[PDB]
């Protein structure tokens, strides 16, 4: 009945970049101007099939981008199938800081195999202005490529771009590492 191998999935990323914004228009297919800043960490859980034939539950946890926010520490990224990092295709700093954040996730989620844990880097807020978007796709996939050739994907939760496609992909990759 409620007891289930969830594939258990982590949003991280500086404050801003549009982390729980993403998380529900995944979840929700909502998206709303203004949420509060996220303290803690907390989830969702999303029914969902994977490549047409399997289904799996997913549990998409949602950070705190911001350190005086972090009120929790960081033991709940153990157990994790899946880690998302994401920038603001706006904002330098905060793709800049997307190695760091892959690297927090590794030393305190205790996973077995970092060279073959699965990533996904988003860049959210594609939908900004041309002007305001200073960070480059070939910029990005040069960093996916030097992380170990890891998924990336532009997106907008705003304007519902690309959230579908990247999850897919995540919990195609969760579900690989959930099972192996
Ligand atoms: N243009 C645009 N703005 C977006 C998009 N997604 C989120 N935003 C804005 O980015 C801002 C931060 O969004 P939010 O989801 O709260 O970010 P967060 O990463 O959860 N911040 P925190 O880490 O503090 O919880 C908000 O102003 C939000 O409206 C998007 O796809 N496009
Ligand atoms: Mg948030």
């Amino acid at each position: 009945s409620r007891k289930k191998n969830i594939l258990k999935v982590i949003i991280l990323g500086d404050s801003g970049v549009g982390k729980t914004s993403l998380m529900h228009r995944y979840v929700n297919d909502k998206y709303s101007q203004q949420y509060k800043a996220t303290i803690g960490a907390d989830f969702l859980t999303k029914e969902v099939t994977v490549d047409g034939d399997k289904v799996a539950t997913m549990q998409v946890w949602d950070t705190a981008g911001q350190e005086r926010f972090q009120s929790l520490g960081v033991a709940f990224y153990r157990g994790a199938d899946c880690c998302v990092l994401v920038y603001d295709v706006t904002n330098a700093s905060s793709f800049e800081n997307i190695k760091s954040w892959r690297d927090e996730f590794l030393v305190h989620a205790n996973v077995n195999s970092p060279e073959t844990f699965p990533f996904v880097i988003l860049g959210n807020k594609i939908d900004a202005e041309e002007s305001k978007k200073i960070v480059s796709e070939k910029s990005a996939q040069e960093l996916a490529k030097s992380l170990g050739d890891i998924p990336l994907f532009l997106t907008s939760a705003k304007n519902a771009i690309n959230v579908d496609t990247a999850f897919e992909e995540i919990a195609r990759s969760a579900l690989q590492q959930n099972q192996a």
